[PDB]
C-alpha cells in the first residue's frame, strides 16, 4: 500500500514543529531509498498506524498534547448530583409478584439480543499467566467464564444468537484456542481484535522505542469495541439480501437490526452475576424507556469502580449522564470548601451515588444511531504514572487510553434518556486481585474480589436462588477454609451447579422446572450437587456427592428422579500449605490463585 515516496513525505512531516520526532531517524540517511529494512518497517508501522488510528501518527501526537495539557491540570464539573432516572432493582433471592414479573419480560427480551464480551485485557496482576475467560467460575464442574457466557447467551437466544467478542494481541490466539478445544459451535459469533497504540517517552509526547528499536505498542482500552463494531461487515445469503457477489459490505449492526433484534449488551470478562441483572434490566428499560442503561450497586467510598452521576463539565454545558472514574471522584471529593453541596456523606456507609460495574445495556436502534453519527469514537484520556511526586518524569511510557461507558456522553438528555438500575452488592461478583491484594484489602475492611470470593460467591448464589423457590438448604455461614495466610475465610458448601440444559436461563420459575416439589428434596449441608442435561428432581435425599446426567437435547424428554437416597464419602476442601515443596505437584495457577483445592474423594453418577 505505501510507496517509499510516501515514506519519506511521513517522516518530513513528523519533523515538523508540532511534531518532533526527530530523535526516531537519528544518523539516518537523507533519503528513503538509501534506508535499511528495519527503517522501512519503522516508517511502515507509523503509516499503517493511519489505517488504524483515526488521522494517522500525526493525529495521535496530536492528541496526545491536547490529553497530556488536559492532564496536568485538576479535574473541575461544573455540577455534580443523582441522575434523574434511577431504578432500585429487587432483591434476587426474594421470589416476588415484581421479581417474576420484571424476570419473564427480561427472558423474552433476551430472545432479541445482541452479546458483546470484552476479552483484550490481561490481569497478569492475578497471578494468571493466561487469559482470563479461560478462568473458571467454579472448580467443581471447572466451567471457563468463555463457556459459561456463551452457552447461557445459547440457550436464552437460540444457537443462533449473535455474540461478539473483542480481543486484543496478548488475548486472540489463546481465545480462538478455548473455543475450539471447548467444541464451541457459535454460528453468528464474531470475534474483533482491537489493536495496540504507540506510546509516549515523555509529556512532549515524543513516541517511545523499546529495547530492541520498534515502537513500544500498548492497550487502548475497552472503548475500542465501538468503532470494531462500526467497521464489522458480515456476507449476505440468508440474510434479507442474498447477492451473487461475496464482495458484501453489510454492516454487523444493519444485519442485527434487519433479523428483528432489539437491545445490545456488554459484559466484561469475569463476573458471573451478568447472567442474573441482564434480565431485569432488559425488563426495566422496556418498563422506563431508557436508551442506555448502566448497571450499578452501592458504593463504598474508596471501591475502585466508577460513579453513575449527572454531570455538567462546563458552566455552559447541557447535564450529562455518565460515568466518573473512580480516581476522578477522589480527586474531586479531596478539595478545599466553599464548591457545591453533594459530597456530604450518607448515614449508611455509602457512596452519595451508585457504583457502575460496567454491564451496559442499550437499546439496539438508539445504538446504531450514536454509532454511525460518531463512527464508534468516544473521548480520549491519558494517565501517565509519573516517577517522583514532583512529575515531569515518566515510569514508564504512556499511551492515549478509552472506556466504552464514556460512549454515554453522546446520549444528549434532550434526545435519549440515560438511566441507571441498582442491585445487590452481592450480584457483582469479578474476579479481579491476587491473593496477596487481597489479603491487603481486606485488611482495611474492604472487599477481596479474588479467585477464592468469585468462587464462593457462585455457590452461594446458586443457593440463594434455589432457596427462593422453597428448596429447604439448611447450612452454617461459618468458612470451611482460610486462604491467604489465615487473612480470611470462605465456604464452599453446599455446592449445587446446574448446566444451561437444566436450568435454562436461570430465571425462578426455569429453576422451579427442575424442583417442581422442593420439599421433597433434602440436601446435607456438606453435600455436592452437580446436574447436566434435561433433569427433573421431585424427591431426594443426598448425603455426600451425586452427578445427574440426562439428554444433552433441551428438546429431549427428561430424566426425573424419584425417592432417590444417595450416602458417600463425598467431596472436601482443604487449603494450599505455606510449605508446597511443588516436587510431583498438580497445583496449578488455577488452585494457587484461589488459595485451596477441593479433594473429589467420591462422586455418584445416575445415568439415562
Ligand atoms: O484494552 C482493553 C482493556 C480492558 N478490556 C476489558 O475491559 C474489562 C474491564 O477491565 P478491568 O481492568 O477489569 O476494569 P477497569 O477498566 O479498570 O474498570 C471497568 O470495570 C469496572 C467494574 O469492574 C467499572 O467500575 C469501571 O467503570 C470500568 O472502567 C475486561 O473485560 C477487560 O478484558 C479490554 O477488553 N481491552
Ligand atoms: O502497561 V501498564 O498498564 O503497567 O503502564
Ligand atoms: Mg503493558
Amino acid at each position: 500500500n505505501p510507496s517509499n515516496s510516501n515514506l519519506q513525505a511521513l517522516r518530513e512531516e513528523l519533523c515538523t514543529p508540532g511534531l518532533d520526532q526527530g530523535h526516531l531517524f537519528e544518523g539516518w540517511p537523507e533519503t528513503v531509498d538509501e534506508c535499511n529494512e528495519r527503517q522501512i518497517a519503522l516508517l511502515t508501522d507509523l503509516y499503517m498506524f493511519s489505517n488504524m488510528y483515526p488521522g494517522g501518527v500525526a493525529q495521535y501526537i496530536r492528541n496526545g498534547h491536547e490529553l497530556l495539557a488536559r492532564e496536568s491540570e485538576e479535574v473541575d464539573f461544573a455540577a455534580l448530583e443523582m441522575p434523574p432516572l434511577i431504578f432500585e432493582a429487587p432483591s434476587l433471592h426474594r421470589r416476588t409478584a415484581e421479581r417474576t414479573a420484571l424476570e419473564n419480560a427480561g427472558t423474552a427480551m433476551l430472545c432479541k439480543t445482541v452479546f458483546v464480551l470484552v476479552a483484550g485485557g490481561l490481569g497478569e496482576r492475578l497471578g494468571y499467566s493466561s487469559i482470563k475467560v479461560s478462568l473458571p467460575v467454579e472448580t467443581a464442574t471447572n466451567t471457563t467464564y468463555l463457556a459459561y457466557y456463551l452457552r447461557w447467551a445459547q440457550r436464552v437466544g437460540g444457537k443462533e444468537v449473535p455474540f461478539v467478542i473483542m480481543t486484543s494481541d496478548d488475548t486472540h490466539d489463546r481465545t480462538l484456542q478455548l473455543l475450539r478445544e471447548l467444541q464451541l459451535e457459535v454460528p453468528n459469533l464474531h470475534v474483533l481484535k482491537q489493536g495496540q497504540v504507540f506510546c509516549f517517552a515523555d509529556s512532549a509526547a515524543h513516541l517511545a522505542l523499546d529495547e530492541t528499536g520498534k515502537l513500544l505498542r500498548k492497550p487502548h482500552g475497552h472503548g475500542d469495541v465501538h468503532s470494531l463494531i462500526y467497521n464489522a461487515t458480515v456476507k449476505r445469503d440468508v440474510v434479507p439480501d442474498s447477492g451473487d457477489g461475496t464482495a458484501t459490505a453489510q454492516p454487523l449492526v444493519n444485519d442485527w437490526l434487519a433479523a428483528g433484534y432489539e437491545s445490545i449488551v456488554f459484559i466484561q470478562d469475569t463476573n458471573a452475576g451478568a447472567t442474573i441483572t441482564i434480565p431485569i434490566s432488559l425488563a426495566l428499560s422496556a418498563e422506563h424507556s431508557l436508551d442506555m442503561n448502566f448497571t450499578c450497586i452501592p458504593r463504598v467510598p474508596k471501591e475502585p469502580i466508577g460513579l453513575l452521576c449527572r454531570t455538567k463539565k462546563n458552566s455552559g454545558d447541557p447535564w450529562l449522564v455518565a460515568n466518573v472514574e473512580y480516581n476522578v471522584f477522589a480527586e474531586v471529593s479531596r478539595a478545599l470548601n466553599k464548591d457545591g453541596g453533594d459530597e456530604v456523606s450518607d448515614p449508611t456507609g455509602f457512596s452519595p451515588f451508585p457504583g457502575s460495574v460496567n454491564t451496559l445495556v442499550f437499546k439496539l436502534s438508539s445504538y446504531v444511531d450514536r454509532l454511525r453519527e460518531s463512527h464508534g469514537i468516544v473521548p480520549e484520556f491519558i494517565n501517565p504514572k509519573y516517577s517522583d511526586e514532583t512529575r515531569r518524569s515518566f515510569k514508564k511510557p504512556a499511551r492515549i487510553e478509552s472506556l466504552m461507558q464514556d460512549i454515554a456522553l453522546l446520549f444528549s438528555e434532550d434526545d435519549y434518556r440515560v438511566g441507571g438500575t441498582v442491585f445487590e452488592r452481592f450480584s457483582y461478583q469479578p474476579v479481579k486481585n491476587s491473593l496477596e491484594e487481597a489479603a491487603g484489602l481486606v485488611a482495611q475492611g474492604n472487599g477481596a474480589y479474588c479467585a477464592a470470593t468469585g468462587e464462593a460467591a457462585f455457590y452461594e448464589l446458586q443457593r440463594r436462588r434455589l432457596k427462593a423457590i422453597g428448596l429447604p438448604l439448611f447450612y452454617s455461614s461459618q468458612p470451611e477454609v482460610t486462604v491467604a495466610k489465615d487473612a480470611f475465610g470462605v465456604r464452599l458448601f453446599p455446592i449445587i451447579v446446574l448446566d444451561t440444559v437444566c436450568a435454562s436461563s436461570g430465571s425462578l420459575d426455569d429453576l422451579a422446572r427442575v424442583f417442581p416439589t422442593p420439599e421433597k428434596v433434602h440436601i446435607d449441608q456438606h453435600s455436592t450437587l452437580i446436574v447436566e442435561g434435561r433433569v427433573i428432581i421431585e424427591s431426594l435425599e443426598l448425603y455426600g456427592a451425586l452427578t445427574i446426567r440426562g439428554p444433552t437435547d433441551s428438546m429431549a424428554l427428561p430424566h426425573v428422579v424419584r425417592n432417590a437416597v444417595v450416602r458417600n464419602a463425598g467431596w472436601s476442601v482443604h487449603a494450599i500449605l505455606s510449605l508446597c515443596a511443588g516436587r510431583d505437584s498438580r497445583l496449578s495457577e488455577v488452585d494457587r490463585i484461589r488459595g485451596f483445592v477441593l479433594k473429589k474423594t467420591a462422586m455418584a453418577v445416575m445415568d439415562c
